[PDB]
Protein backbone atom coordinates (compact mmCIF):
# COMPACT_ATOMS: atom_id res chain seq x y z
CA UNK A 1 0.00 0.00 0.00
CA UNK A 2 1.48 3.26 -1.25
CA UNK A 3 0.55 6.42 -3.19
CA UNK A 4 2.57 8.52 -5.66
CA UNK A 5 1.34 11.79 -4.21
CA UNK A 6 3.67 14.56 -5.38
CA UNK A 7 6.21 15.27 -8.08
CA UNK A 8 9.58 16.97 -7.81
CA UNK A 9 10.66 19.02 -10.84
CA UNK A 10 13.92 21.08 -11.09
CA UNK A 11 14.57 20.12 -7.46
CA UNK A 12 11.30 21.58 -6.10
CA UNK A 13 8.33 19.58 -4.88
CA UNK A 14 5.18 20.76 -6.68
CA UNK A 15 2.84 20.06 -3.78
CA UNK A 16 0.67 17.29 -2.40
CA UNK A 17 -1.85 16.30 -5.03
CA UNK A 18 -0.81 19.27 -7.23
CA UNK A 19 -0.61 18.03 -10.78
CA UNK A 20 -0.89 14.42 -9.56
CA UNK A 21 -4.32 12.73 -9.60
CA UNK A 22 -4.32 11.16 -6.16
CA UNK A 23 -6.62 8.54 -4.68
CA UNK A 24 -7.95 8.86 -1.18
CA UNK A 25 -6.97 5.30 -0.31
CA UNK A 26 -3.68 3.51 -0.77
CA UNK A 27 -4.89 0.07 -1.88
CA UNK A 28 -3.94 -1.60 -5.14
CA UNK A 29 -5.65 -2.40 -8.39
CA UNK A 30 -5.59 -6.16 -9.06
CA UNK A 31 -7.59 -6.52 -12.32
CA UNK A 32 -5.39 -5.76 -15.30
CA UNK A 33 -8.43 -5.62 -17.55
CA UNK A 34 -10.06 -2.82 -15.59
CA UNK A 35 -10.04 0.77 -16.86
CA UNK A 36 -8.62 1.61 -13.41
CA UNK A 37 -5.25 0.15 -14.41
CA UNK A 38 -4.49 3.28 -16.48
CA UNK A 39 -4.57 6.08 -13.86
CA UNK A 40 -6.14 4.29 -10.87
CA UNK A 41 -9.90 4.49 -10.25
CA UNK A 42 -12.80 2.41 -9.03
CA UNK A 43 -13.18 1.00 -6.47
CA UNK A 44 -10.90 3.77 -5.28
CA UNK A 45 -11.78 7.48 -5.67
CA UNK A 46 -9.29 9.67 -7.59
CA UNK A 47 -9.15 13.44 -7.23
CA UNK A 48 -8.86 15.82 -10.12
CA UNK A 49 -6.32 18.61 -10.21
CA UNK A 50 -6.17 21.64 -12.46
CA UNK A 51 -2.37 22.03 -12.29
CA UNK A 52 -0.26 21.11 -15.30
CA UNK A 53 3.44 20.96 -14.52
CA UNK A 54 5.98 22.33 -16.99
CA UNK A 55 9.05 20.15 -17.45
CA UNK A 56 12.03 20.37 -19.79
CA UNK A 57 12.53 17.44 -22.11
CA UNK A 58 15.68 15.49 -21.22
CA UNK A 59 15.55 16.27 -17.47
CA UNK A 60 14.52 13.93 -14.67
CA UNK A 61 11.42 14.28 -12.58
CA UNK A 62 11.09 12.44 -9.31
CA UNK A 63 7.86 10.75 -8.22
CA UNK A 64 7.54 10.77 -4.43
CA UNK A 65 5.83 7.69 -3.00
CA UNK A 66 4.30 7.68 0.48
CA UNK A 67 2.28 5.20 2.50
CA UNK A 68 -0.77 7.49 2.86
CA UNK A 69 -1.69 10.98 1.75
CA UNK A 70 -1.16 12.32 5.25
CA UNK A 71 2.23 10.66 5.76
CA UNK A 72 4.91 13.17 6.81
CA UNK A 73 8.06 11.03 7.12
CA UNK A 74 10.32 9.40 4.56
CA UNK A 75 11.51 6.31 6.43
CA UNK A 76 10.91 2.87 4.89
CA UNK A 77 7.54 2.31 6.65
CA UNK A 78 6.48 5.80 5.49
CA UNK A 79 6.86 4.63 1.84
CA UNK A 80 5.67 1.02 1.53
CA UNK A 81 5.84 -2.26 3.41
CA UNK A 82 9.08 -4.14 2.85
CA UNK A 83 7.16 -7.25 1.76
CA UNK A 84 6.09 -5.46 -1.41
CA UNK A 85 8.90 -6.52 -3.72
CA UNK A 86 8.64 -5.79 -7.42
CA UNK A 87 9.46 -3.43 -10.27
CA UNK A 88 9.09 0.32 -10.68
CA UNK A 89 7.88 1.51 -14.09
CA UNK A 90 6.92 4.76 -15.77
CA UNK A 91 5.04 5.60 -18.96
CA UNK A 92 4.05 8.73 -20.90
CA UNK A 93 0.99 9.36 -23.07
CA UNK A 94 0.52 12.38 -25.36
CA UNK A 95 -2.87 14.05 -24.81
CA UNK A 96 -4.49 17.26 -26.02
CA UNK A 97 -5.41 18.48 -22.50
CA UNK A 98 -3.59 16.93 -19.55
CA UNK A 99 -6.03 18.33 -16.97
CA UNK A 100 -8.98 16.52 -18.54
CA UNK A 101 -7.74 13.50 -20.54
CA UNK A 102 -8.72 10.18 -18.83
CA UNK A 103 -5.62 8.11 -19.66
CA UNK A 104 -7.63 5.06 -20.69
CA UNK A 105 -6.80 3.61 -24.09
CA UNK A 106 -3.90 3.65 -26.49
CA UNK A 107 -0.94 6.06 -26.60
CA UNK A 108 1.28 4.89 -23.71
CA UNK A 109 4.98 4.30 -24.09
CA UNK A 110 7.38 3.10 -21.40
CA UNK A 111 10.19 5.46 -20.38
CA UNK A 112 11.66 3.86 -17.24
CA UNK A 113 11.77 0.47 -15.52
CA UNK A 114 13.70 -1.09 -12.65
CA UNK A 115 13.00 -4.80 -12.13
CA UNK A 116 15.41 -7.12 -10.28
CA UNK A 117 19.13 -6.58 -10.55
CA UNK A 118 21.96 -9.10 -10.64
CA UNK A 119 22.15 -9.00 -6.82
CA UNK A 120 18.50 -9.93 -6.32
CA UNK A 121 17.39 -6.43 -5.24
CA UNK A 122 14.10 -5.10 -6.61
CA UNK A 123 13.18 -1.67 -7.91
CA UNK A 124 10.64 -1.15 -5.14
CA UNK A 125 13.34 -1.75 -2.53
CA UNK A 126 15.37 1.12 -3.98
CA UNK A 127 12.35 3.38 -3.60
CA UNK A 128 11.44 2.12 -0.10
CA UNK A 129 14.99 2.65 1.13
CA UNK A 130 15.56 5.82 -0.94
CA UNK A 131 13.09 8.12 0.85
CA UNK A 132 10.34 7.23 -1.64
CA UNK A 133 12.14 8.79 -4.58
CA UNK A 134 11.48 7.30 -8.01
CA UNK A 135 13.59 9.16 -10.61
CA UNK A 136 12.35 9.19 -14.21
CA UNK A 137 14.03 10.73 -17.23
CA UNK A 138 11.76 12.58 -19.68
CA UNK A 139 13.22 11.75 -23.14
CA UNK A 140 14.72 14.68 -25.03
CA UNK A 141 13.59 13.41 -28.43
CA UNK A 142 9.80 13.45 -28.03
CA UNK A 143 7.39 16.05 -29.36
CA UNK A 144 6.57 18.94 -27.04
CA UNK A 145 3.08 19.19 -25.67
CA UNK A 146 0.82 17.89 -22.94
CA UNK A 147 1.40 14.41 -21.53
CA UNK A 148 0.22 12.17 -18.76
CA UNK A 149 2.99 10.53 -16.73
CA UNK A 150 1.96 7.14 -15.22
CA UNK A 151 4.31 6.04 -12.47
CA UNK A 152 3.83 2.52 -11.10
CA UNK A 153 5.06 0.10 -8.49
CA UNK A 154 3.99 -3.53 -8.69
CA UNK A 155 4.15 -5.68 -5.57
CA UNK A 156 4.64 -9.37 -6.32
CA UNK A 157 4.73 -10.92 -2.84
CA UNK A 158 1.26 -12.40 -3.35
CA UNK A 159 1.49 -12.98 -7.12
CA UNK A 160 1.92 -16.76 -7.35
CA UNK A 161 -1.53 -16.94 -8.98
CA UNK A 162 -3.58 -14.37 -10.79
CA UNK A 163 -5.25 -12.32 -9.39
CA UNK A 164 -2.45 -11.65 -6.95
CA UNK A 165 -0.13 -9.01 -8.27
CA UNK A 166 -0.80 -5.59 -6.74
CA UNK A 167 -0.58 -2.58 -9.05
CA UNK A 168 -0.05 0.89 -7.51
CA UNK A 169 -0.14 3.76 -9.97
CA UNK A 170 -0.98 7.43 -10.35
CA UNK A 171 -0.95 9.89 -13.22
CA UNK A 172 0.71 13.29 -13.28
CA UNK A 173 -0.16 16.11 -15.69
CA UNK A 174 2.80 17.50 -17.66
CA UNK A 175 3.58 20.17 -20.21
CA UNK A 176 6.80 19.02 -21.86
CA UNK A 177 8.84 21.87 -23.36
CA UNK A 178 11.95 21.64 -25.44
CA UNK A 179 11.43 18.23 -27.01
CA UNK A 180 12.95 17.88 -30.44
CA UNK A 181 10.19 15.73 -31.96
CA UNK A 182 12.89 13.66 -33.62
CA UNK A 183 11.43 10.30 -32.67
CA UNK A 184 7.90 8.90 -32.58
CA UNK A 185 7.27 6.10 -30.03
CA UNK A 186 5.27 2.96 -30.71
CA UNK A 187 2.45 2.81 -28.16
CA UNK A 188 0.37 0.39 -26.10
CA UNK A 189 -3.02 0.56 -24.36
CA UNK A 190 -4.04 0.50 -20.71
CA UNK A 191 -5.93 -1.73 -20.23
CA UNK A 192 -4.33 -4.14 -22.67
CA UNK A 193 -0.57 -4.05 -22.21
CA UNK A 194 -0.57 -6.34 -19.15
CA UNK A 195 -2.14 -9.76 -19.01
CA UNK A 196 -2.80 -12.06 -16.07
CA UNK A 197 -0.61 -14.73 -17.68
CA UNK A 198 2.44 -12.54 -18.21
CA UNK A 199 5.60 -14.00 -16.65
CA UNK A 200 6.17 -10.82 -14.68
CA UNK A 201 2.60 -10.71 -13.32
CA UNK A 202 1.90 -14.37 -12.41
CA UNK A 203 5.12 -15.31 -10.63
CA UNK A 204 6.24 -17.02 -7.42
CA UNK A 205 9.16 -14.91 -6.28
CA UNK A 206 10.28 -17.06 -3.35
CA UNK A 207 9.81 -20.63 -4.36
CA UNK A 208 11.65 -21.43 -6.42
CA UNK A 209 13.77 -18.26 -5.87
CA UNK A 210 13.80 -16.13 -9.05
CA UNK A 211 17.10 -15.21 -10.63
CA UNK A 212 15.77 -13.05 -13.50
CA UNK A 213 12.59 -11.04 -13.82
CA UNK A 214 10.83 -9.89 -16.99
CA UNK A 215 9.12 -6.54 -16.38
CA UNK A 216 5.68 -6.51 -18.01
CA UNK A 217 4.78 -4.22 -20.86
CA UNK A 218 6.74 -2.96 -23.88
CA UNK A 219 10.44 -2.28 -24.18
CA UNK A 220 11.70 1.03 -22.85
CA UNK A 221 11.64 3.83 -25.40
CA UNK A 222 15.03 5.42 -25.96
CA UNK A 223 16.28 8.29 -28.07
C1 LIG B 1 17.07 9.90 -14.32
O1 LIG B 1 16.21 8.79 -14.39
C2 LIG B 1 16.85 7.66 -15.00
C3 LIG B 1 15.77 6.62 -15.17
O2 LIG B 1 14.77 7.07 -16.09
C4 LIG B 1 18.04 7.20 -14.14
O3 LIG B 1 18.79 6.20 -14.84
C5 LIG B 1 19.19 5.06 -14.04
O4 LIG B 1 20.16 5.34 -13.08
C6 LIG B 1 20.66 4.20 -12.35
C7 LIG B 1 21.69 4.75 -11.40
O5 LIG B 1 21.07 5.39 -10.29
C8 LIG B 1 21.24 3.15 -13.29
O6 LIG B 1 21.57 1.98 -12.55
C9 LIG B 1 20.26 2.82 -14.42
O7 LIG B 1 20.97 2.08 -15.41
C10 LIG B 1 19.74 4.10 -15.07
N1 LIG B 1 18.76 3.80 -16.10
C11 LIG B 1 18.86 4.29 -17.35
C12 LIG B 1 17.76 3.90 -18.30
O8 LIG B 1 19.82 4.99 -17.70
C13 LIG B 1 19.00 8.35 -13.84
O9 LIG B 1 19.89 7.97 -12.79
C14 LIG B 1 18.25 9.59 -13.38
N2 LIG B 1 19.12 10.74 -13.34
C15 LIG B 1 19.17 11.56 -12.29
C16 LIG B 1 20.10 12.74 -12.42
O10 LIG B 1 18.51 11.35 -11.28
CU1 LIG C 1 0.08 -3.11 0.22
Amino acid sequence: HTIFSSLEVNGVNQGLGEGVRVPTYNGPIEDVTSASIACNGSPNTVASTSKVITVQAGTNVTAIWRYMLSTTGDSPADVMDSSHKGPTIAYLKKVDNAATASGVGNGWFKIQQDGMDSSGVWGTERVINGKGRHSIKIPECIAPGQYLLRAEMIALHAASNYPGAQFYMECAQLNVVGGTGAKTPSTVSFPGAYSGSDPGVKISIYWPPVTSYTVPGPSVFTC
